């Protein structure tokens, strides 16, 4: 126990010199921020790095990137010693050479291509024998410091000499700094955290676990859409833990002749038990162990049973962890999802917008992006793209850039100039074309995300906001108060009202306010599941809400599935609707126990909504969303026109005036049509300008800046002229009538 | 390390304990159990430990010397199963321990036992416990292990297992995962599978000429097993190791937390109440997760290079309620969709009013169950079919649960949606399972809530002409209730909020013929309902519950409960706003005097009730009330002409 012994962990910044320490620990050790320190790890390796303050880290831990850890021969979970060394001296000369494996191909003036940008700006520490990674030219180059002056530890300065005229140096048992790690996986922070907490603790410290006597889980099953990771996560975990990684591949096992498959499985498990700590990644485990209802062979059953027997025998193990991978858990035999066998299941799903941005940054870090390349725009425009698609579009952009620049460089040269590679800047046009030429792969997969819609996006409905805060936010963020008061709240809400009122924007808004997950489900999506025959899919959705708690499971378009049996149901023989309704009722009955799952509904046909959904426990909190009044219409106009140029002569108050019985959708269509008219006018004006130029191309160029297009009052007048109502007053009065009669359907009624 | 103060000193400090040389005693702590053997005692082999007595534990570890593992699974390591374990003991212990007496008597006891239940509920644990407690030669045949070995070797392994069991008599042959070995013929599509099934059947038949051999199979459900195995000589006894009730979950948690030192405020009762649908495996996994969280928290204290952890550190690792709460949040149930047989906690006090209904239910259900001899003596048998009808929210379910609790009989809750969603009625066998369960759990109260969705009148009341699921399920229910009349101690209760569309077939004698009307609560009933709902909640004294009960005509109990919920929501909002204002005041002047006048005693003020009533509304129209009153004399008149 010493104040300078700290447990290494993953870092935030990717630089090879910055090391972040908790300010409390630095103050305890009396360390000046932004100064040089020395870190010692395992064997006898040590490094010199500049420290910095980071309150996010914990006192007993220090954060470093894979480069420094590799230099120290320390994995995650190890302990390192830190010593103040402010006496470090600037070096007069440094002899640095690259590595043969990493620099294969590219040749030329590597110095100015890689090292000069890497050292020109910041004064960086350097230690003899250390390897640092430089990214550029669509590749990463590892440079080993052959020699330093005046001592093994030095600080590079602008006046310092750099010598890189030597030949490539061998790797000499060094690990590939480009190996997959936690920094090469993006869009998965919660799942990766769970995997780390399960795996790193036993594998790095097996002696402590076997001395304690507690048995940690060994069965891990990563399920998710193809291209979402899984294989990448297992390799990253194996490389970060250093555990003996055995990659069992489903098809590889299933190709080898009968009897050899069982032999291969047995050998894999036995060898894993010999190289403990170890990992056994079973990729494509669905082929090995499909459902019995699907397999139609004997050898398949024999292999399934052998796998089950081996997993059972792994109870008497040697720190062995099995890490399977499949597209979905349903295709796997149920026997594998039991105790001792694969009992932990991690969903590597489709990343949200920030996850896609992280993936793009990961796959574009080796490339020099040109200006105006807004990765945020691409991430926002890449809905339904799994990490593989985002890696493929970046590759397509890089290939387009290479094709464009090929005409510059003759195609017979074996090695391309390093300066040329570093000067190949990928333009936003390349990414736009690649995105246009690419299509999503997980578009039909259920998406769990926090919606961007906020309260400001919706105008009016203040009382509805109050009720939703009292009904949803308080149970979630303040459950202790509800438990104390002596009774539990209801987790079922039902929005009803005219179409276009903003039910979906309210569900998303409350989800964003509570910072809870949001799952959007529509009746058409439920029914189209083989016309309701694939019932299990429904049970999946609720299960997902159970994993993503807190959650807001929204059921839009309930008027198509929750149709009253007989009276409201359009199809007597259409058993899909009744089947799905009964499944929903059963699952909502089973969901009451889960405290942090809230189920919301939405129907524009409250008369035909089945009264079973109105039972307590189920969707019993009826909420009526009326047509916006004058002030509500003004607010909706402001919201719709937000982030758009509008002329000052437009009196939005006048537009809100009159216009009775207009839903928000109609108001948005008004703005869209007005914008279409404005676009037509701008196009016509540009055409007239082009014609005038063609008549007299020598005319004075009146460059008075690009015209600031704004929605003029004439455009709004035309849009209103062609605009129309979407809710008749008869519907309004019927909704008002059902504002006191919808609840009265569970008893006598429904006719 | 210092094992003495870690284990022995707490074990001997309080009580004066006897000790005998050569005996081993078990001490639990530090997530492990330690067996200590008494090497020497004074003044004789038998002694009593006292505070002044010297204890010497500086010697090296001692060998086991053929002693049995005191941590081996036993009847004390299995919880949530007392009736089933009692049956297993009565079947197994008597012959195995006393085979000579049984072979001298000449009576043949059963040999085929089949433990069926959801995964994680035991089965494997029960068999090991029985084997260890009886000392019988235990042979563990594993389904996948047999099915992996090449063709011809599987039959050889089965034959060797049975032959060796017949040599080490008394013996036991636990066939785990027997569904893989012997699945239904309709599912198996191979020859080797049929050969193994037939070999198993032949061996079980040959076990008629046995040597005190008992076969103890295990499967998830009996349906997946070939029917041939459920016959005489073969697996004829079937034991359901189901999901434990609340007390069973508490026992499981105590079993899995006895080696760990629980900190104060760790209320295992709260966890058991919050762990509905959790099989024993889930409850063992959540405890493990809590222990691992505690270990992770305490790891920073102890360097991670040490091979052995200090015993004092292990004994000082106290698991906090926060760890269990996080583990429960991160865990999910496994048997949530499984039918649950339990005695409900609802009592008569939970329901207000309906005194005449209570009288009728006591005369109709309790007396036949607790006093069947009187009914038999009087000369005729009662009816086992009841049907609650009335406005929604009146308290039918709370009455069924209440009568079940009063009779201390099992209660099975079944809803129409649960029946229909069984592959849209195609998996008909599931229905026949439910009644069978009521036959095992006698006395029982099999409740059918939401009968308005399945018992819809054929054509007139049925919403789907092509929806054969409803008619199929209704016919299955009718057949099973016809077959259930013989079982004296099974009572079937129904509940429908649409009595007009209820099929008249269910009104036939033998079936649900005792019609019971549950009306909307009157003023006194509303007062009682308000008292029941506000029970176990803080309420201000200024609130005149009598005034709330006054007026408020045509309000069901559900509406009254929603009133209280909304009032509580308003109170919570007010408390949150007051706390926010307090925080703002502190931020403006953090040096202000701390007025620590105890935490505010939040109570539902009359203003909150006024607001809730303002936003409250009725759920039953007077038209519905009068229609229900009309059907109070017309519902029975549907079996003959009617239904239109
Ligand atoms: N979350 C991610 N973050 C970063 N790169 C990713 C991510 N997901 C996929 N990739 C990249 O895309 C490649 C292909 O996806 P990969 O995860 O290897 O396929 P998989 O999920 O194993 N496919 P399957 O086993 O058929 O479902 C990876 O090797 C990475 O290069
Ligand atoms: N209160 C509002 N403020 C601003 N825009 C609104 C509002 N209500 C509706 N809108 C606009 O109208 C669109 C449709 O509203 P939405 O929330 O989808 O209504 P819905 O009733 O769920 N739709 P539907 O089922 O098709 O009748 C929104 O996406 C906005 O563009
Ligand atoms: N009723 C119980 N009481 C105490 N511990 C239990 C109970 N049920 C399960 N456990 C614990 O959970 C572990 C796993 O359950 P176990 O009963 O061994 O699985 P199983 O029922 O044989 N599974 P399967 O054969 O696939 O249906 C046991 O070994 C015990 O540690
Ligand atoms: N007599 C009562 N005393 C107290 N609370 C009651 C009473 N009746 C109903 N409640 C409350 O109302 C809830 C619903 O009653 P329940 O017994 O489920 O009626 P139901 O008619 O079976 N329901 P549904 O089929 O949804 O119309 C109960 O769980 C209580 O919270
Ligand atoms: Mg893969
Ligand atoms: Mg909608
Ligand atoms: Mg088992
Ligand atoms: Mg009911």
């Amino acid at each position: 126990k010493s104040p300078n012994r700290l447990v290494v962990d993953e870092a935030i910044n990717d630089d090879n010199s910055v090391v972040s320490l908790h300010p409390a620990t630095m103050e305890k050790l009396q360390l000046f921020r932004g100064d040089t320190i020395l870190i010692k790890g395992k064997k006898r390796k040590d490094t010199v790095c500049i420290a910095l303050a980071d309150e996010t880290c914990e006192e007993p831990k220090i954060r470093m990137n894979k480069v420094v850890r590799s230099n120290l021969r320390v994995r995650l979970g190890d302990v390192i010693s830190v010593h103040q060394c402010p006496d470090v001296k600037y070096g007069k000369r440094v002899h640095i050479l690259p590595v043969d494996d990493t620099v294969e191909g590219v040749t030329g003036n590597l110095f100015d291509a890689y090292l000069k940008p890497y050292f020109l700006e910041a004064y960086r520490p350097v230690r003899k024998g250390d390897l640092f990674l430089v990214r550029g030219g669509m590749r990463s180059v590892e440079f080993k410091v052959i020699e330093t002056d005046p001592a093994e530890y030095c600080v590079v300065a602008p006046d310092t000499e750099i010598f890189c005229e030597g030949e490539p140096v061998k790797r000499e048992d060094e690990e590939r700094l480009d190996d997959v790690g936690y920094d090469d996986v993006g869009g998965v922070r919660k799942q990766m955290a769970q995997i780390r907490e399960l795996v790193e603790l036993p594998l790095r410290h097996p002696q402590l676990f076997k001395s304690i006597g507690v048995k940690p889980p060994k069965g891990i099953l990563l399920y998710g859409p193809p291209g979402s990771g899984k294989t990448l996560i297992a390799r990253a975990v194996a490389n970060e833990t250093g555990a003996f990684f055995f990659c069992i591949n489903g098809p590889e096992i299933m190709s080898k002749l009968a009897g050899e498959s069982e032999s291969n499985l047995r050998k894999a498990f036995e060898e894993a038990e010999k190289n403990a700590p170890s990992i056994i990644f079973i990729d494509e485990i669905d082929s090995i162990a499909p459902k019995r209802e699907k397999t139609n062979g004997e050898v398949e059953r024999r292999i399934v049973s052998q796998l089950l027997t081996l997993m059972d025998g792994l109870k008497s193990r040697a720190h062995v962890i099995v890490m399977g991978a499949t597209n979905r858990p349903n295709s796997i035999d149920p026997a594998l999802r039991r105790f001792g066998r694969f009992d932990r299941e991690i969903d590597i799903g489709v990343p949200d917008e920030i996850g896609r941005l992280e993936v793009l940054r990961i796959h574009t870090k080796n490339m020099k992006l040109a200006e105006d390349v807004d990765l945020e725009r691409i991430s926002k425009d890449t809905h339904g793209y799994v990490g593989a698609d985002l890696a493929a579009l970046c590759t397509e952009a890089a290939l387009q850039c290479i094709r464009e620049k090929m005409d510059v460089i003759d195609l017979e040269d074996d090695s391309i100039d390093a300066e040329i590679l570093n000067s190949m800047a990928v333009t936003n046009e390349h990414f736009h074309t690649a995105l246009g030429n690419s299509n999503p792969s997980a578009l039909r997969e259920t998406v769990v995300e926090v919606p961007n819609v906020s309260w400001n996006d919706i105008g009016g409905l203040e009382n509805v906001k109050r009720e939703l805060q009292e009904t949803v936010q308080y149970p979630v963020e303040h459950p202790e108060k509800f438990e104390k008061f002596g009774m539990s709240p209801s987790k079922g809400v039902l929005f009803y009202g005219p179409p276009g009122c903003g039910k979906t924007l309210l569900a998303k808004a409350i989800a964003n306010e509570c910072q809870a997950n949001f799952i959007s489900v529509k009746g058409p999506e439920l029914l189209t599941m083989w016309f309701g025959e694939s019932e299990a899919n429904v049970r999946e959705i609720f299960d997902k809400a159970r994993q993503s708690a807190p959650c807001v499971l929204f059921f839009d378009e309930l008027d198509s599935i929750a149709t009253q049996r007989g009276g409201g149901s359009g199809g007597d023989g259409g058993g899909a609707a009744d089947r799905v309704l009964n499944q929903l009722l059963t699952e909502m009955d089973g969901m009451n126990a889960k405290k942090t799952v809230f189920i919301i509904g939405a129907t524009n046909r409250p008369d035909i909504i089945d009264s079973a959904l109105l039972r307590p426990g189920r969707l019993d909190q009826l909420i009526y969303i009326p047509l916006p009044d004058e002030d509500s219409r003004l607010n909706i106009f402001k919201a719709a026109l937000r982030k758009s140029p509008i002329a000052k002569d437009v009196d939005i108050g006048a537009l809100a005036k009159y216009t009775q019985g207009f839903s928000g959708a109609d108001i948005t269509e008004i703005c869209q049509r007005a914008c279409k008219y404005a676009i037509r006018e701008n196009i016509e004006k540009d055409i007239e300008k082009e014609k005038r130029r063609s008549e007299n191309p020598e005319a004075m160029e009146e460059d008075g800046v690009d015209e600031v297009s704004e929605i003029k009052a004439a455009h709004f007048e035309e849009s209103m002229k062609y605009a129309r109502r979407s809710v008749s007053d008869a519907d309004i009065r019927k909704y008002q009538a059902f504002a006191q009669t919808l609840q009265q359907s569970r008893g006598f009624g429904s006719e």
